[PDB]
């Protein structure tokens, strides 16, 4: 049964604080480190800040940690919730703040509790944290899949200088036969980058970014495919890794148009690009490069842009800021046929129970589910636990740089060699690792 | 009892593979991860690589790996070794390679067995690890001293285009009452100094080195010194933060002189600086700026530099590439009045009971001790409970970023909230933390 409910104001891998939850039973303390998300959200679960310009920049979470301690925890504690009963948990977290964004208690506050009792849950149980997320998710337990890493190599758009508008470049190493083999090419083909980069831009390019790949002054797209191209070259890995891009493009969409130089910043409006012209691009980039999955290639209400494409896309398409780990937005975008894959962040919606069920919704209409990091992470390594679990097949978690990203592919390391012969690479069929 | 002990390769914050132990008790599994090392060593315990070119770039430790399932672990369970013990475990384990530097075995399959015994140790004993260690060294406990973090903020050298030779800028926030005080202000003026580098020197400037501190192009150490003062004053906290420097010099150190300008790479030799010119600068710098701690302000082997200097320093001199955590080399030092704080790196020296041994014997000379990091780390939290174990007043475990650096100092948060009134901030009084 649970005794205490306790929070702390800890430091994420940004520098900015956030909160950490130990939840006491019979058989120890179990703890939980939320990413940091939102404060301002439309659509999404918000988190709570304190604003204090004269404390950590305005970014504190005192009133989160108080919530949890002065609000939850006595709550808590009196409702004599089972553990091993998720939705009873979740349900009553939700009911506690009252609002459909968390906004009364915060994000921040409630997820800590939710995932802190799924891991009390499993102790509980006798079982690895992952068994009891496959339980709670009514997944296929054999085998277990293990997940192809879609690894951060480099950077554009707000995140480098340059002229590069796309944010993100991943690889996907598909053609390993094993965890362990697909993470040491990518690592190879990461240092590979790391060298080719320093050697091309200057020392200064060799620095990380958040999620820790490079941010080098790049001009254009074809530069960064060729650039990574040549680093699975040098590494001897071509044919068994592919690459992810992460468009971000509501931040250059401006005017119902998509400015490729909106750093400009007398971009030619000239230039500006429709739904249709910026399809065209990407064929293109697809028909030259290995691309097997684009995240947010439309902007986050641009409906019709992402419908038309993915109508002739062929590849997997990934709805991050279009869906925002929103249910309403989910089943929009299923209707619509927008995309076939949903980036799941559980610190956007607030809740494992809410987290699970929009995985299921997506696994029900025929979509991938790619567990994603966020910007701000922790040592906390839940996320590899529940990709597990879910059986998604694919993960993004960072480069294998930065171990607030390491402890996550490392907790994948343990897993798979904890499964013997009850686990598969999801390799190849990634996109549906769910239905192997 | 130990009834097993297990290795696998894991990877560090650099993404190259490391070692990680676990040892079975019949109360638990105690884990630990080893930090990156060199595998070529005069005076330095060795850490064994691979070499294989074809296999994570030649840095595999397959090999480290099987020296502990297939060498140590047998004769570790059959020797019967009470972990409590962790002499008789470190004696076993260096007795079992047989070598001077661990060369045999390697430092990175020792140190993990000889961690997680220290561990197992303490889960035996119903005592958080930071007690046991204080109980191995000796150390008082009444109160507990939790240190002064040495935050990286900013690195130079080797580290980084531009002409600046000194390698890091560290902030001490010695001024404050708590560690939690001293963390959320060393975050700040970190946050703040990152919005300047952007401001002053391109998007590209806010990426971070390895330890997670800025790397811009910068020219003099003044350029460098004006811009951290400017980021203290811009958060608000002048006179509660200090500077520390790692000059590495060894890395700028040719001919019997010191080229300031070594990344030139047409350096005008007629500036090259003799000790005693260098020494000038140093203390040039010394009184403009408030510097309260200088590592390596002279060559590894260049004793009468380091005495001369000695003489008239005033602040905290700190000994890393001179003395390698090595006894003989420390004694030296001591006996030659060549500085007066020594640079701990447990992998450097491969045992926990060697690694505390040159501590003690530093302490006994009336040495302050900085417990550091290394530039490949981990998740692992070890040396977050050996600082406060061993009441040295100050570590340096890197930026507010990244977590393998806020795994740590997210430790000490913990550590001083569990202590309450049994802990005292080191502060002013960090170099004679141990005295307080
Ligand atoms: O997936 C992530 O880590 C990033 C961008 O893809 O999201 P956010 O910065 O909001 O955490
Ligand atoms: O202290 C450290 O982290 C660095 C330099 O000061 O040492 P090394 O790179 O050898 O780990
Ligand atoms: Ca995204
Ligand atoms: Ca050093």
């Amino acid at each position: 049964a649970v005794s205490k409910v306790y929070a702390r104001s800890v430091y994420d891998s940004r520098g900015n604080p956030t909160v950490e939850v130990e939840l006491t039973t019979e058989k120890g303390v179990f703890r939980s480190i939320v990413p940091s998300g939102a404060s301002t959200g439309v659509h999404e679960a918000l988190e709570m800040r304190d604003g204090d310009k004269s404390k950590w920049m305005g970014k504190g979470v005192l009133h989160a940690v108080k919530n949890v301690n002065d609000v939850i925890a006595p709550a808590f504690v009196k409702a004599n919730i089972d553990v091993s009963d998720q939705k009873a948990v979740d349900d009553f977290l939700i009911s506690l703040d009252g609002t459909a964004n968390k906004s009364k208690l915060g994000a921040n506050a409630i997820l800590g509790v939710s995932l802190a009792a799924s891991r009390a849950a499993a102790a509980e149980k006798n079982v690895p944290l992952y068994k009891h997320l496959a339980d709670l998710s009514k997944s296929k337990t054999s085998p277990y899949v293990l997940p192809v890493p879609f690894l951060n190599v480099l950077n554009g758009g707000s995140h480098a200088g340059g002229a590069l508008a796309l944010q993100e470049f991943m690889i996907a190493p598909t053609g390993a036969k094993t965890f362990a083999e697909a993470l040491r090419i990518g690592s190879e083909v990461y240092h590979n980058l790391k060298s080719l980069t320093k050697k091309r831009y200057g020392a200064s390019a060799g620095n990380v970014g958040d999620e820790g790949g490079v941010a080098p002054n790049i001009q254009t797209a074809e530069e960064a495919l060729d650039l990574i191209v040549d680093a699975i070259k040098a590494a001897g890995h071509d044919g068994k890794v592919k690459i992810g891009l992460d468009c971000a493009s509501s931040e250059f969409f401006k005017d119902g148009k998509y400015d490729l130089d909106f750093k400009n910043p007398n971009s030619d409006k000239s230039k500006w690009l429709t739904g249709p012209q910026l399809a065209d691009l990407y064929h293109s980039l697809m028909k030259r490069y290995p691309i097997v999955s684009i995240e947010d290639p439309f902007a986050e209400d641009d409906w019709e842009a992402w419908s038309h494409f993915f109508k002739t896309a062929g590849i997997q398409i990934v709805a991050d800021d279009l869906t925002v780990t929103n249910p309403k937005r989910i089943a929009t975008a299923i209707e619509k046929k927008a995309a076939d894959a949903l980036l799941l962040k559980v610190n956007q919606i607030g809740t494992l129970s809410e987290s699970i069920k929009a995985a299921q919704d997506s696994f029900a209409a025929g979509w991938g589910v790619m567990v994603s990091h966020r910007s701000g992470e922790t040592e906390d390594t839940f996320i590899a636990d529940l990709v597990v679990g879910l059986r998604t097949g694919q993960i993004k978690t960072g480069a294998p740089a930065r171990s607030e990203r390491l402890a996550k592919l490392n907790q994948l390391l343990r897993i798979e060699e904890e499964l013997g012969d009850n686990a598969v690479f999801a390799g190849e069929n990634f996109h549906h690792g769910d239905k192997l």
